[PDB]
């Protein structure tokens, strides 16, 4: 059981220790696209990089990269597509792949500015009647409606294929209150959000995959989806206590380097899994 084993690592206090053997144990493929020099500018970060085998593809034939990978978790029936704030350069970019990915959800995890500096283009429109036009990509984009909470923020919006008349419906799940450092002292308000975009049908097979972001894509994004996976491998298992997050967090891995940058975020994520045990049981 975790919630013995967490204890243990947390009286010895060895977060730092088994961070440090994940980070040893964790795949390395080859990253060969990301790495063209002609892609150079469609990186917001050079040390993250999408993996070749699980890259999402652009379906337009000029170039067809982003940085994006795919989690396919088997045993869970769970898909996630990870992917880097997009910059000024990458927003059309960004909408293309939800558009050809039929994605339903978009969850982001950093507001657009932190610490001083700017972590994120700003890719959706803040007023109803001021929409946006990708050019490159030939979208349209409008904000439907917008429900600000204390934690979250949930937005409706129309993605419009300027090519084809088809309009779809997107949820835009934003967390605002991740702190600037470190990670919450409580994940109460991360589980209310996990659960929101659950009840909202975008993590079921019935839609494309969600598209999870923070900053590079594999810290809070990497927290998300572990959490996520965790509980539901809880709920299909004759065994509940079989489910080790550090097994879990490695099959992850082998899709997108990276995913929980800190021992912080390890913890955590041990922390809304044991608490989100509770709340179902
Ligand atoms: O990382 C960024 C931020 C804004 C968009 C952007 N555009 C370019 C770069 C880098 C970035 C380059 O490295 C070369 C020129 C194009």
């Amino acid at each position: 059981e975790m919630e013995k084993e967490f204890e243990q690592i947390d009286k010895s206090g060895s977060w730092a220790a088994i961070y440090q053997d994940i980070r040893h144990e964790a795949s390395d493929f080859p990253s060969r696209v990301a790495k063209l020099p002609k892609n150079k500018n469609r990186n917001r970060y050079r040390d993250v990089s999408p993996f070749d085998h699980s890259r999402i593809k652009l379906h337009q034939e000029d170039n067809d990269y982003i940085n994006a990978s795919l989690i396919k978790m088997e045993e869970a029936q769970r898909s996630y597509i990870l992917t880097q704030g997009p910059l000024p350069n990458t927003v059309g970019h960004f909408w293309e792949m939800v558009w050809e990915q039929k994605s339903r959800g978009v969850v982001m995890l950093n507001r657009v500015m932190e610490k001083g500096s700017l972590k994120c283009a700003q890719y959706w429109p803040q007023k109803e009647e001021k929409e946006m036009i990708f050019e490159d990509t030939n979208l349209k984009l409008t904000l439907i409606s917008e429900d600000i909470k204390s934690y979250y923020t949930v937005r409706q919006l129309e993605l419009e294929n300027l090519t084809t008349q088809e309009t779809r419906e997107i949820l835009h799940f934003h967390y605002t209150t991740w702190p600037d450092f470190g990670v919450p002292e409580s994940p109460a308000s991360f589980l209310n959000f996990l659960f929101k975009v659950r009840e909202s049908g975008s993590l079921s097979p019935e839609h494309g995959p969600v598209v999870v972001h923070c900053s590079a894509g594999i810290g809070r994004s990497g927290t998300f989806c572990l959490a996520d996976t965790c509980l539901l491998l809880m709920d299909k298992r004759k065994d509940p206590s079989s489910v080790d997050i550090k097994k879990v967090l490695l099959e992850m891995r082998k899709f997108r380097m990276g995913l929980i940058q800190t021992a912080d975020q390890l913890r955590f994520s041990y922390l809304a899994v044991i608490e989100g045990a509770k709340f179902i049981m």
